[PDB]
């Protein structure tokens, strides 16, 4: 994994001397930084003519080094391409796959992709429009009992429950080809605002372990194997909601077991997997606010 404890990683003390010394706007000439780099790796084939119109953004095209390649076939009339990229988790390879919302012409990929890589967990961060801007399809069967066939994959609602900040839908994946079925968890976070980024981060923290939960327990119920397949997570084009979504989970689960963290590390190391992720300067900020918010909340901050 890229996501390796340091070098150089910072203990809370130290996390909060270094955000007082650049202050917000500090932090956003950091993004910038960032933003500056020379990408790390092609992006010919997802922008390669066939693929294209499987992307929803042509400014958003995904890593060749990192993408999530499909094992379709030949005749069929159809390519290996979908737009998502594995990431590494801490100390954890290929923990997430990061994606755009599905599109009608998509859709099918994407189960395909949730099939072929023995997803248990996918995780939305959000709803099928914001502002009138479209940002996912519906590419699940939203009510209790209905269906939807993808070819010779059929997905099943098998039961929904509404939280005060997130929606979990059990869903039944059947592969009529291999004639085999499996069960997925699917979470819509509900609380990221329209504009901006969460006032507080104590929703999507614990959103956060509400996912690890369940995918833990998916795993060690599923079929003796991925090392632990990844978790799927997307937001409109799989970037920005998606990156934060990650980037905290990485720097929590290392603070967790040692102490420390390193929010620039993560954020750089994470771009050279699923190039672009965290889309604003908003967002690179809250990673350090929602951060520096867990440790007060955790009774680890003196003032
Ligand atoms: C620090 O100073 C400040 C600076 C700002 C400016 C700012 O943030 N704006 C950046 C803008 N980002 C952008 O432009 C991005 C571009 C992504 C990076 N690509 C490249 O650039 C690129 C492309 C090809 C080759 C190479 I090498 C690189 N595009 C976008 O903003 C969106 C895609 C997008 C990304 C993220 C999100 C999200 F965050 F909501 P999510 O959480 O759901 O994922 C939503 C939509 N793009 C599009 O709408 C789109 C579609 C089709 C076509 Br053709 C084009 C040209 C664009 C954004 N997303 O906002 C604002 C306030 C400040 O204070």
């Amino acid at each position: 994994s890229v996501h390796v404890p340091g070098p150089h990683a910072m203990t809370i003390q130290e996390l909060v001397d270094y955000v007082n010394a650049r202050q917000k706007q500090g932090i956003y000439e950091e993004y910038e930084d960032i933003r500056r780099e020379n990408p790390v790796g092609t992006f010919h084939c997802s922008m390669s003519p066939g693929n294209l119109e499987k992307n929803r953004y042509g400014d958003v095209p995904c890593l060749d080094q990192t993408r999530v390649k499909l094992t379709k076939r030949s005749g069929h009339t159809q390519t290996d391409y979908i737009n998502a990229s594995f990431m590494d988790g801490y100390k954890q390879k290929n923990a997430y796959i990061g994606t755009q919302g599905p599109l009608e012409n998509t859709y099918r990929d994407f189960w395909l992709m949730v099939w072929e890589q023995k997803v248990l967990v996918i995780v939305m961060t959000t709803r099928f429009e914001e502002g009138g801007r479209r940002k996912c399809g519906q590419y699940w069967p939203l009510e209790k009992d209905s269906r939807i066939r993808f070819g010779f994959l059929t997905v099943t609602n098998l039961g929904v429950e509404n939280m005060n900040h997130y929606k979990k839908t059990t869903l039944e994946i059947h592969n009529t080809e291999e004639r085999q079925k499996r069960q997925v968890t699917h979470f819509q976070f509900l609380s990221w605002p329209d504009y901006g980024v969460p006032s507080s981060a104590a929703s999507l923290i614990d959103f956060l372990r509400v996912v690890r939960n369940q995918q833990s327990l998916a795993v060690s119920n599923m079929g003796a194997r991925c090392p632990e397949p990844p978790i799927v997570v997307h937001c409109s084009a799989g970037i920005g909601r998606t990156g934060t979504f990650c980037s905290l989970d990485i720097c929590l689960a290392q603070l967790e077991e040692l102490g420390t963290l390193n929010v620039f590390q993560t954020v750089s190391r994470m771009r050279t997997q699923r190039a672009f992720s965290i889309q604003t300067p908003e967002q690179y900020y809250f990673c350090y606010k929602a951060i520096l918010e867990f440790a007060e909340k955790e009774g680890m901050v003196s003032a």
